[PDB]
């Protein structure tokens, strides 16, 4: 009886064209604000953060006023698009085809004329993705929302704290903080200034699942390629673990290629971390063909280099601590004794050459654990948030 | 004559703004429901449920009431989206783009007054899928509906049983129930409290396509990771097919990742479980390389530790139950024996390293077969739902 | 002049609200049917049939009639949506995102007020895809229609025989049929039936290019898998060709798994023959360990079993037809030469281990060939489907 | 002034369901053609053709008419969608989910009345796409278009030359011609005809971009399969090349069976290409493993046939231009030299096997390069196209 | 009170069909321009320019005027879509399904009539992404707007310099310039000509991520290929360690073939660099297997010929500097004396071949340096903005 004779009354002469205030020389108010619920995907190839987002705005509308005495039990009224004034605000970095990704609602209007408006809606935004750290990474993903055609003088856009409340945690990424500013900004289009409202959300990625896909599944292979210097060189397979661990190296490589932007920006650190990887088990192929080299070296080839000798085999092989008929019967037999004995020589000659092949390979095992050690450490403690993600995330 | 003559009586004044209550001051009492038809799909990388639903709602409009004795065989109405007030019930915790996927459908309206509205729908909505079990899992996703702008206070949502009886089985998920709660919450938004009903979809995952796809095929590649300790030293294939099986090992590590979500929630079951075999396999190549350095040992090399000539070629060894011109000829031919001897020697020095090697093989043969064997039993056997899978999926 | 004259009376008091029957108590006769036109995708992995199809609906209209004598050359009329009444006939397993995928095209209404509609629409559909005995299956998907909210008291749903005049024939499905059926079915909503139309597409699958890219290249991978039974053990090779071959099976498992849905109904006929086969080349790499073992035995180490020296050198072996100075000078030479002679008679225990590595070889080469066979053979023949196949599509 | 008034007298009493023509009983003349701008994609896979388009639909409206001199300036009116009366006409073998893709536009309207009306679109239709001639194809696509509920006795449909004027060319497709051809054809669900305009477009496959990633890469490997035949057997490595060729092979393989539609209409000529060459490579495997019989054969075995033997060591190896005390010294020493004797006999016996290796090395290179060009040359110069592709896209 | 009455003033006869022009035999000027926020996405494959644009249109409408001191405060209005007369400006060249992708916003418009209307948009353009010298290439992507009904006579599209004062850099492109250009064309549908505006975004690619990903990892593999060069013929590992190299070569050729367009206008700079290097490593197997030829030499076999022993083992050996009872005994042991020296010959000139081997590979390693470093350098040079790159990205 009431809320039927509310609804007929408000409507007499209304116009959602106009803007709802008493006087029109003054900006109309708006408080904008939003609540977090969930943050749905952070797609690093394309730079889009997708979120779960209600968005909160709050004015007065001086025509939407009514006596509560003279409307008993009618409150609040409801009214869907198009039939009341809203104001346009809309997400400015918008990755949406159809850039703008409110779903809408009902305005509600209590006895005073006060409207709220909490469209839903499923947001992607365009976000600079910085990816130098990844894994190890913090994001801080802009969500800047302005009136489109309202300029100041017009529509004085305030800011109120976001509500994270109700938010659902991700468990790729801790939401750090949804910090937000109010600017007054000028376009080129206008010579009337148009604020806006950012919100940056700071999401801290969370490391378990990368450390156990990328980081640590990197090292065990980089492992892996130093057994062999472990492997003899007379087993025939040093090659193959070298070279099939090197290929076991690019899966690594392409994934990252394909979940990375692509960008030059800068490298970010895991490309860095398996570029070096990749280089050490690369020059372990190098060294590998150097030790391959010496151990099939040919005994009646060039001699040892006195420097080599000195080098590889006193030096480091101390420090590693590893260290008438009866004449031709004569004559014929002596040539079958002399053949063994020159054999024997030129195989002391190559146990020699095999023996600097082991050192090598003690050098260039002990070499490349520094190095695996110092890079892996040096790439992945360089990061700013490394040592917050072991302690939270693992 | 008569249809014609009720639809035109009964949209005479009618408002679809209005909340169809004689009362204004009570709260509207809207019994929600749906039927669950089909689970269309469980996207466990973005936490997305997909269902085929008829949501059902009812409820009574004080202006929608006619005698059927002055519209003879007229018994049911039905009107469109837009032409009579429905409540603006939605689903919360929605994941599409659109945020609302409910296809909209009429409202049937009998004599008395009362409303029926089922528009059916495929919705997609935001569910924590919990990978810790998988491919042992039951998961309960939550579907969150309820009035978006009308409260507690305007409209009494009331919860009734989820109908099933039109349920279709899926071949991956059997539904265990969707049991539903009514509760009244309050958000900042908004100082009175807003009602919900919620229904969570318990669904126990169908394990063969996984046990044939994921588990089968994991325990043989770690079976033939056992079959390089009874392959022979003197092959040449030791590493060959020791690093192949581990690069057999990473394409279903791959495979995890991609249909894993990237979540530091939890380690999957599955990731436990290929990440032990393939530190199963990877500790087998490092054992290999030990095996290959005994068997190809240098016998002018260092001397075998008395230690190892007892824990492996006696203990070890045991247990396992393996077990004037005439002269210068008599010194040039005695040279030759004396090598002929000295090779002998060298030659069973070499047997006895290559002893070592064999025993190491059975010793290590034994050690990772109980090793794959607890840790494949251990960590299958660890889900709470893995004796149901074996009982109910094979 | 006449056109313009009759849109104008016809639509005067006309309500697309009123269900267009003279007697309210009666049903309207409403005839379904449809046109396959194309079947354009079946989607094995999310078991969704896509399909364009013109959907037939006629019923008569009471208030859409004239005489033709008194509109010369106004013979039809045509009306677009929302401007007349139409039946809401849905699809019920609809797999759309927007549920109803009907473009909505005119009605077509000639002077006896019979209605003709036929929008035409590309359907996805919700269909159970039973890959029991897939490549070589056929799939009985069903498309149910029927009115939404109309029951059986107010619209006599009846069916028409499919049209498949101007179907187009599909590379990969033969159409076997489209049978219809029209049930009257109760649901738990309501206590008044609701009738609907099921049309069931019987599609055979043509198995040529499955054949060639499945089940051909299958069976040569198998055939190679035998060949490291004809490989000498000398070469160094036969762990990699088996391996490699291994390697390869599972390139063809990761397609089927690609392509067929996630499901524990059953196992498809492809994955038991994918299966086998990676068993039996499976069990070739462990027969081919053994058969290393056998040839690469030491001879210094436990001798040859009696039963082996019968089971495989007499037995298999026939079966398969194979088959005072001068005395140190005398002391030391004797030395060399019995030396020699120990060397051959563990070189003939060699050659007598190296025998029956052979024999193994021979005996497993028969056994795999005739499990392959049978499997194969066995596995395929086991489709009802197989022997149609082969006749019509190869 | 006159503008404004043109529109407001226009509009008195239109219909726009009014087919606009002056006498009812005549059918309307429409015009159609369209503009082909870009081919934008050609999906074999799923049988699709995109296109940006204009279509071009021209007819005269009898209402739509005025006196320019008594409109000073207005010489052309603009009308947008549901305004003023349009022709229905769609897509008949659409392939998009709305099935109609049309952006719809104004109607330019000049003052004789005859109506333009232009909408572009992107259009997705179904085309049977021939893969029997890929990479070397021509495909005939066709795009028919016909007013979807006015029939012959209401709608004259001519068709008018295609334009391709402002035609931009694609990188993977030479447009050969867009001929048209209107047919007058009769459907079951209507006694009436229903004329339609189907626009082939002829289009063919430019193909350097398939000869540089399918068809070369191929021969080259192809020609890597023959170096198995040079490769020495002491080597060790000829399973390892010819197997690891074959590895190559399916990458291919699998290429093309992604990039093809699943049908059984015939097969591919690049599958036949591909198939040939896996076959090739395949059976150079097969002689690989027979080679190395010959070159590993046993010379205590079975004896060289003596077909053998003249078959490759005489006629093929000519065509090829291959080609008291002291008596115990004496029995000791005899024995010595004697077992020296009979190793080289066995080694000859071992040579002369491995001559023949060689010599079935060489033959097995000869026939494979013949089977190889013949197969490559025979099977793409099969194709029609083959000629004209070389001279035009290489 | 002012607002509310000139909103109702302005309405009054207006009509968005007509053109707002006080002659209506004068064309309307309009001035259109756009700022270019980002660009989202070069699709290579597809060929489409996906940007963030803010189009900007700016006319005057003769009757949206009024005094601004009979509505005091009242000195803009907003119109939304179809309120008010817009030009119907699109984009020629959009790659849209729905074709126009503008997200419609308000209309300003101030006292004097002048209207400015700024929709934003996501759009996606038809560009002819010119691949040739990719990954150092610059596109030049165009989109064409004009009116799509309005010809010349009626509108007089002009255009303004584009705003890029708010544009935000992208990662992978350095916009150049977007200069604009005004043209007056005539098309085969109409008589009068259509202006438009077309702007050509000029945009440098940014070679770091593509350097890192493409090339670098190129330069690398073909130095590994290299190392076959160095590696002993005894190791048994050349041909894996080579074939391995040519495998690890292909997925770069397939993630080139992902990634370009399948056009035959060129050759990409990419499939041309690649190529060379495949066919460097191609070649190097091919040279290897002639170097193991020579290193497994038959000594039995044919004599080396002249030719061989002086332009390898002089010239090429130079350049690279690299260099009664006793007559029984007597006549038995002279046969093992001679034997053995027949085995010195036989291995003098095995290892006079093997020394053929390894100048071979010296040499072929010499020379594939050279080609690669031509090549790698040539190739890479030849680009005209290769040495902006290696500045400005390196
Ligand atoms: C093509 C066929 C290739 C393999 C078979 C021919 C090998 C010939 C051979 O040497 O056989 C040997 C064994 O052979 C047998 O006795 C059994 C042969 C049949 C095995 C079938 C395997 C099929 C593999 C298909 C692969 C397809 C892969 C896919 C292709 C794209 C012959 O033995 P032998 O040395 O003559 O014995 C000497 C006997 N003596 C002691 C009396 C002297
Ligand atoms: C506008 O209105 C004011 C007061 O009503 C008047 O003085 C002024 O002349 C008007 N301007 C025009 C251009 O008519
Ligand atoms: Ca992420
Ligand atoms: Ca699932
Ligand atoms: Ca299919
Ligand atoms: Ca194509
Ligand atoms: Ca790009």
């Amino acid at each position: 009886e009431f809320q039927r004779k509310l609804y007929k009354e408000l409507v007499k002469n209304y116009n959602p064209l106009e803007r709802p205030v008493a006087n029109d020389s003054q900006p109309l108010t708006v408080y904008f604000s939003l609540s977090l619920l969930q943050i749905m995907d952070v797609d690093e190839k394309n730079q889009v953060l997708t979120t779960n987002i209600w968005l909160q705005m709050s004015w007065t509308d001086h025509y939407l006023q009514w006596n509560v005495s003279e409307y008993p039990g009618v409150k609040t009224v409801r009214f869907p698009d198009g039939q009341i004034w809203k104001p346009d605000i809309l997400l400015y970095n918008s990755a949406d085809e159809r850039f703008d990704a409110t779903f809408h609602t009902n305005v509600l209007v209590n006895s005073s004329g006060h409207c709220q408006y909490l469209p839903p809606g499923i947001f992607k935004s365009s976000c600079y993705i910085d990816v130098r750290w990844f894994p190890f990474d913090v994001q801080h993903c802009k969500l800047k929302f302005g009136s489109w055609s309202y300029g100041g003088w017009s529509l004085d856009l305030q800011m109120q704290e976001a509500d994270i409340s109700g938010y659902i945690p991700n468990g790729e990424w801790d939401l750090v903080g949804i910090p937000g500013k109010r600017s007054e900004r000028f376009y080129e289009c206008c010579k009337e200034p148009y604020p806006d409202v950012t919100f940056t959300v700071t999401m801290r990625r969370r490391t378990l699942y990368y450390g156990l896909n990328l980081l640590i599944p990197c090292v065990l292979i980089s492992a892996l390629a130093l057994l062999v210097f472990l492997l003899p060189a007379d087993s025939g397979e040093k090659i193959s673990l070298g070279i099939t661990v090197l290929l076991s190296l690019t899966v690594f490589m392409l994934l990252v290629a394909e979940i990375m932007p692509a960008t030059s920006d800068s490298v970010p650190l895991i490309a860095q971390y398996f570029a070096s990887t990749m280089i050490i088990v690369g020059l372990s192929v190098v060294v590998t063909v150097i030790v391959l080299q010496y151990h099939h070296h040919d005994p009646d080839g060039g001699k040892m280099p006195k420097w080599t000798r000195v080098i590889l085999l006193n030096w480091c092989a101390w420090f590693l601590r590893m260290k008438p008929d009866l004449a031709k019967i004569l004559e014929e037999v002596r040539y079958i004794a002399n053949r063994f004995r020159c054999q024997d020589e030129s195989e002391a000659v190559c146990s020699e050459w095999k023996f600097a092949a082991c050192v090598v390979d003690r050098l260039c095992l002990m070499a490349f654990s520094v190095f695996t050690i110092i890079c892996t450490i040096g790439i992945l403690m360089s990061a700013p948030n490394f040592v917050e993600a072991v302690s939270k995330d693992f």
